[PDB]
């Protein structure tokens, strides 16, 4: 239930710091309207010895990024993430 009533940014970054992890971020493709295109990223780490990888989208590059960072959380938990 710890995950719940927790903003998700702030659970990747608590998630982050407890295992001492920096993601890397990378640009996959810009599409949508011309005034609200969508930015879709990918984010992979290393941990465990075994590498991480995922794809995300959001309204902005810096949303798309917590997305996808999103996107690893739930695989890490085997769930979706609850707000």
């Amino acid at each position: 239930n710890g995950l719940a009533m927790k903003t998700p940014v702030s659970i990747l970054q608590e998630l982050l710091s407890r295992r001492g992890i920096t993601p890397g971020y990378e640009l996959v493709q810009i599409e949508g309207a011309i005034h609200e295109p969508t930015f879709r990223f990918r984010v992979s780490f290393k941990d465990k010895d075994t590498p991480f990888t995922a794809m995300g989208a959001g309204r902005s590059k810096k949303e798309a990024k917590h997305a996808a960072a999103r996107a690893l959380i739930d695989k890490l938990i085997g769930a979706q993430l609850p707000e």
